[PDB]
């Protein structure tokens, strides 16, 4: 692996799990978002954090109650290395089913040395392979639960949000887990040589995010969907702090200037 990768203080920085919504927990740290679904037949797993991150993992699924190795599958967002670096210590440990967009199968089985931006120069993360190729629409069953992804690609080829219902004493709840289409630096919306298309798919992720459609969302970063504004450690069960139309609007719209700017440089 790439010795000296960056790691924001934020990304490492622990906090108090938590139930967001019916059988969805937080299990992340500060900044990166780790969602963990518990069923009857076993666990779906959304994202790690980087290297590391399946010790605070396994320690905050001990404090809510459950067992790290009832994890039965692993799902990310996108196969950069703050989402998927210890995602290989979690499937040797669990032997959970690691399921993936096949747009990002190869960038998941090469540790990210394929990288559009930040490959060439090896490994940023230990390599996975793919026990389930999914497509746009694909649904991901266990125990009751019904997670559909759809395809958002962009900040990688194979970037996924996931959409599934989640019910609590009161009412059911549509979820988002949205992948949010930022775009780097050095990235040329007219074409990038490992990712030609990568211009087409901001525009195309842009338009389709918009016209989703659910009660509450997160996503992979707590600025993204500011987690600490709606949220504090020991706050009341209130899956309504996660109710943010407007907030999601607003954040695809800055998205949708920036592309539309990004594109006349
Ligand atoms: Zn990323
Ligand atoms: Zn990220």
């Amino acid at each position: 692996l790439i010795k000296d990768l960056y790691v924001d203080k934020e990304w490492s920085a622990d906090y108090q799990p938590f139930r967001i919504a019916g059988n969805l927990y937080y299990i992340g740290t500060y900044d990166l978002g780790m969602f963990l679904i518990t069923t009857p037949k076993g666990h779906i797993l959304i994202n790690t954090g980087v290297a590391g991150s399946d010790t605070l993992i396994k320690a905050h699924m001990k404090t809510l109650g459950f067992k790290f190795k009832d994890i039965r599958i692993l799902l990310t967002t996108h196969a950069h290395y703050d989402h998927v670096g210890a995602m290989a210590a979690v499937k040797q440990q669990t032997h959970a089913k690691m399921m993936v967009n096949e747009k990002d199968a190869a960038l998941l089985a090469d540790g990210g040395n394929s990288d559009y931006v930040m490959g060439g120069k090896g490994s940023m993360f230990l390599p996975v392979k793919a026990d389930r190729l999914l497509h746009d629409g694909d649904s991901i069953q266990l125990g009751g639960m019904k997670i559909v992804m759809r395809q958002h690609p962009g900040h990688t080829p194979g970037a996924n949000s996931f959409l599934f219902d989640v019910k609590d004493a009161v009412r059911t709840y549509k979820v988002l887990i949205a992948n949010i289409p930022s775009i780097l630096n050095d990235t040329k919306l007219s074409g990038m040589p490992l990712y030609p298309e990568v211009g087409k798919d901001y525009a195309y992720t842009l338009k389709a995010m918009k016209a989703l459609k659910f009660d509450l969302w997160l996503a992979p970063h707590a600025g993204q969907y500011e987690l600490h504004k709606k949220h504090q450690p020991g706050d009341a069960y209130n899956p309504a702090a996660f109710s943010d139309r407007a907030g999601y609007d607003d954040v695809l719209d800055e998205w949708q200037q920036i592309y539309d700017k990004r594109v006349k440089e």
